């Protein structure tokens, strides 16, 4: 099934570098722009998003009027929610670089995170763009074999869950 994952457009914690979840942050001027440049570079399919502010900016921006699912969210940090990615334990750094084993404290676990983003892909029917965040593009990819990195305001088109197709940035 083809599906255009994008990641939303930057916040101010990208340059922070700060674990970005469920705190709601919004689009920075950059974001926005790298969204508007997503309109006319993405296909005309049927759009889902998270339902977080930055993803239904981006969303917007691009030309789109998603339906809004909450299983499309980033993994939900807990606790760690806003921590720097610099003063974050080894043990957590390890987990995430790793992809595996993490569980926050008042947050979600990858395994949970990783469930809830599969179960979402499993019941799309047809070729649609969802518009979401940075874990969920990197579980995707590396379901696929391939390393989940992405810039902000980037897309990657996949023929879901067999491989991927493309991966489109921007300047």
């Amino acid at each position: 099934m083809e599906l255009w994952l994008v990641r939303h457009g930057e916040t101010l914690w990208n340059r922070e570098g700060r674990l970005l979840g469920w705190t709601d942050m919004p689009l920075t001027a950059e974001g926005e722009a790298q969204a508007r440049r997503l309109k006319g570079a993405l296909p005309s399919l049927p759009a889902f998003s998270s339902d977080l502010l930055r993803a239904r900016r981006t969303a917007e921006l691009a030309g789109f009027s998603p339906r809004l699912y909450p299983e499309l969210r980033e993994i939900h940090f807990g606790a760690l929610e806003g921590a720097l990615w610099e003063t974050l334990d080894p043990r957590y750094k390890e987990a995430l670089l790793r992809f595996q084993g993490f569980h926050p404290p008042g947050g979600e676990s990858l395994s949970a995170f990783q469930e809830r983003v599969f179960r979402f892909l499993e019941g799309l029917k047809a070729p649609a763009v969802l518009f979401t965040h940075g874990g969920v593009v990197r579980a995707v990819l590396r379901a696929l074999g391939e390393d989940g990195l992405v810039p902000p305001g980037s897309a990657v088109a996949v023929d879901w869950p067999r491989r991927v197709l493309v991966r489109l940035a921007l300047d």
